[PDB]
């Protein structure tokens, strides 16, 4: 009876318990920087296990930081909405129009009819298509662009799986939705301009080491692509082992032919292409073209036209420019022709399907990361790393890499690299080592953020579709993170040494 | 035929037409500050007439400002979410819980049974209750607190209006919802701490004029209360004339007794008070008590406990502290007692009913106002006001007041007063006038923002309930604004002179 009453109110007692058991941390230590650490720990605890909704926990920094006095409440709110959110709004305008006019169904049906009958080949194609798309545009962009296409397939197959007749259905969508989530190992790891994380490292290295010109397009690709391709293959194998069954004989019947017949029957039921779908594709192509042609890295883009105020027109402005066009392009006239036309999507359909959860969730991560920088916590973490020069060589690289992938879980990737790079680059110079030997494993491991939300906004976009179980991706994340880290260390010691001369002092 | 085709696509052609007809403004004038003015005009044009959705137009500054180079896109996004939005989120948590557990229906039914059978007495009571509530807490706070209560009455009366049996229904809800919108003439006009707008003026006057101690509680009230009470009465009369019928004999039958019987019958149908409603009331009282006791102005509040980092804990933190409690307080257990309890409101019910329209809309106003300050536009406006010292006296006061109520339409009240106060206070000193004679009409007229959204966040909260027709409140706003301004000028010349000696040089 009494023990049962504790079990039913697990969340209420746990929330109270963790606050009071962590409560000695602020009062003790003379209230210097443990307040930020206490706030970081309690928010992280509520993120690992769902004691509170994920978006609700993101609003906790708006409470603890002002009361603790780390930063004013006015500055906390300003950190909630940032450049990523404008990018999210613009893409969702296109995403809403794709679903509203059944453009996703036509694309999914066309994809299935051509190839991809066996489920194992679907996730292989999904990873390859998303990773190659993530090669040029962005990790954040490619996550929200193919996700409406990706879901259209897996909801399609389960509907066609009836064959004129349920745990298999849910595990399949968790796998494929996570395939795009983890399809970032090629998104900027292999290209200098793929993500802003490596861009910060590249511009910093040129600034502080003008003499060195090794960091250039064609030299970053020639070593990362063989390395990053390894993660993609083992991630496919590991995800196939964790979800569904992994049998080697399956990849190398009546149900297959029956599924093909019903799939092709549905495609004919859709009929000819419609005007609304064509316009959505046209805006889809233009949005991708402008993102790719902004900063290709080898030929100047349209940013050279605006080469007077640098950094003012980011990728989010492109998303908004094409995204807001969906609210004023005519769709269907309202033959009386009584009053007026209708736009492609009205705001009512945009208010729904809009990940307001992610906007608050990612905002909490930005505010929590900003609070860590305002308080003397990030500097304290860097200070403890300084007495580590006595270690031979390979240790430090492993220590930093595991440390890099751990502190990027609660902070954005650009913030994490900018913090550590100054801590790390000097450590490098002090020892007689190539400063590069330490920077490359650190900057490459920043992108490896596969645990929890807020760590990587591509992961956050995945949470927006309702299959937001954190325990599933935490279990999958450790497998990918260990695989991702291990391949990096294998690359550093074996393949990356000879061309940049990692043993010799530059 | 051809003329008909223009009429159906009115919005599409108008949006294109206004952009191109205003397009000469940036290119001409050597591209110095007309870019901000062009952005301000096109956004205002789309706000007056619904060429685009109100929230969509709020995202236009995120486009024009980065492309025009006024401010980077990173800074534009940071201005979208501010201290007001955290206040909105906390209150909506309470507002959602009130509606979910039918607390609004019980309050509305109890209000109707006691008094208020005639519709004219309802809006008089609604104005008086909201204005007195707005006396202490805030204009923003009181707008969202009584609105769920206010709607509960008017939806109740129309349901009870059947009498065992439609344009009257919609006009009634537009009136009463607007009553709280315009019930801000007592919200901070009569009290120093009612709103942040007068607080900025009070702290500025003490800083630059330490010798003067006239600005104090009991001296601001003794002159504003007789003045502000006049606006409330004429606003009630003017709104009664514009909406419904205004007959003097109505205020001073079978339908009335039938309405009473069905109203009291519904109250018995609700039954006894429930546990969920009691908890909501308890959190309702605590939220109001903390807001009132933060800075009463005459006895130090709980901010003296946090009197080490001033301004860190604002009113929004109080809203979040009580608002987030609704997500973890048990409501009903899920007698197997299988898994766990349920909170008062889950996030699914918070995602709905949440004015995401207002968050984007008000954010656009903040970003647009910030862009005006970044570009040399606000300073340019102040510069043109400088050559006005030759005017005798009463003119300038009228010029500023109409100018104050015009430039606060597209800017927040604290931003508008902080801009003008420096422009105006020196003008005052230069002429031999009480500097005060100019400051009081200017600072009091800042609050008079009854046209369009974004001008006053209390107006924005009104838009959240769906009766967001701008043309109705623009028509009503001019009547209130002229009434509001005229009473102020009458107060300045007749009643406010004798005690502060407005004719003599201080």
């Amino acid at each position: 009876k009494f023990f049962s009453y504790i079990l039913v109110y697990r969340r209420f007692l746990f929330v109270v318990f963790t606050v009071l058991v962590l409560l000695p941390l602020p009062i003790v230590l003379h209230t210097k920087e443990a307040e930020c650490a206490y706030t970081l720990f309690v928010v992280a605890t509520f993120w690992l296990t769902e004691a509170l909704p994920l978006s609700v926990t993101a609003l906790l920094p708006s409470l603890m930081l002002p009361m603790f006095g780390i930063m004013p409440s006015k500055k906390v709110a300003s950190a909630y909405f940032k450049d990523f959110h404008l990018l999210l709004i613009g893409v969702i305008c296109l995403a809403t129009s794709i679903e509203k006019w059944n453009l996703h169904k036509r694309i999914a049906l066309k994809m299935v009819m051509m190839v991809g009958v066996n489920p194992a080949w679907l996730t292989l194609g999904f990873m390859s298509s998303t990773a190659f798309l993530s090669m040029w545009l962005s990790n954040t962009s490619t996550a929200a662009m193919v996700m409406p296409i990706a879901e259209a397939v897996v909801q399609q197959i389960i509907n066609a799986e009836a064959e004129v007749e349920t745990k298999k259905g849910h595990v399949t969508r968790k796998l494929t939705c996570l395939c795009i989530a983890y399809s970032s190992t090629i998104g900027g790891l292999t290209t200098i301009t793929g993500t802003s994380t490596n861009l910060i490292f590249a511009e910093y290295f040129n600034t502080r080491y003008p003499d060195c010109r090794c960091l250039n397009f064609g030299s970053w690709f020639t070593f990362s692509f063989p390395a990053a391709l390894i993660i993609l293959l083992l991630s496919w194998i590991w995800l196939q082992w964790l979800f569904l069954g992994f049998n080697f004989k399956e990849m190398f019947t009546v149900q297959q032919k029956a599924c093909a017949e019903v799939i092709k029957q549905e495609y004919q039921k859709l009929g000819p292409i419609r005007y609304q779908e064509i316009v959505t594709l046209v805006l889809f192509i233009i949005m991708a073209l402008l993102w790719f042609s902004r900063d290709p890295g080898f030929v100047p883009g349209w940013s050279a036209l605006f080469s007077e105020y640098p950094g003012f027109a980011t990728d989010s402005t492109v998303a908004l420019l094409i995204g807001l066009l969906f609210f004023l392009i005519p769709a269907k006239t309202l033959e009386i022709v009584a009053f007026d036309y209708s736009p492609l999507i009205t705001w009512k359909e945009f208010q729904s399907f809009m990940p307001w959860d992610i906007a608050i969730l990612v905002g909490g991560g930005f505010a929590l990361a900003d609070g860590c920088e305002e308080s003397g916590l990030s500097k304290w973490i860097g200070n403890k790393l300084s007495p580590l020069g006595s270690l031979p060589a390979w240790l430090i690289i492993l220590i930093s890499s595991l440390m890099v992938t751990s502190l990027t879980e609660v902070a954005s990737n650009p913030a994490t690299i900018t913090l550590f790079l100054p801590i790390l680059s000097p450590l490098a110079e002090a020892i007689h080592v190539n400063p590069l030997y330490i920077l490359i494993p650190s900057t490459l491991c920043t992108s490896f953020a596969f645990l929890l939300p807020v760590a990587n906004p591509p992961n956050a976009i995945v949470f927006s579709y309702g299959h937001l179980k954190v325990i599933d991706m935490v279990k999958a994340g450790l497998g990918v993170n260990i695989v991702g880290v291990a391949v990096v260390m294998l690359g550093i010691c074996t393949w990356i040494v000879p061309m940049f001369d990692l043993y010799t002092y530059p």
